[PDB]
């Protein structure tokens, strides 16, 4: 069902938090390698996690699931937020620039922890 399906993409998100705490350690400890291998894992986990809300929108589109529709396309906007400052962490990254890279870091995370009474409130929905 939509439902389980949400699930799965949660377990994704979770993973995604769960590597970017283990990358920020390493950022802190100056392991730039480990950093660099946990960027890349980040990026697979979020284009996955990306994909996976797209499927769950178009499935609650094509139900007629009005609410669910509502909050989804907020969910989704708020993901794209969280995507381009990633993107632009990642670059920070690329170019050295350790206070662009902490700003960010940063921010992410408050990006996430508003979105989160939001994912709740869609796996009821759903
Ligand atoms: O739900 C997600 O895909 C997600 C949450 C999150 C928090 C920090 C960095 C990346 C992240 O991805």
């Amino acid at each position: 069902s939509v439902k389980s399906e949400y699930a799965e993409a949660a377990a994704v998100g979770q993973e995604a938090v769960a590597v970017f705490n283990t990358m920020k350690a390493a950022f802190q400890n100056g392991d730039k390698e480990a950093v660099a291998q946990y960027l890349a894992r980040l990026a697979s986990l979020y284009t996955r996690h990306e994909e996976l809300l797209n499927r769950i929108l178009e499935k609650a589109r094509r139900e007629g699931n009005k609410e669910a529709v509502t909050l989804m396309n907020e969910f989704t906007a708020t993901f794209q937020t969280g995507k381009s400052i990633f993107n632009a962490m990642v670059a920070a990254f690329k170019n050295g620039d350790d206070d662009s890279f902490e700003s960010y870091l940063q921010a992410l995370e408050k990006v996430t922890a508003k979105g989160e009474t939001l994912a709740d409130q869609i796996a009821k929905a759903l």
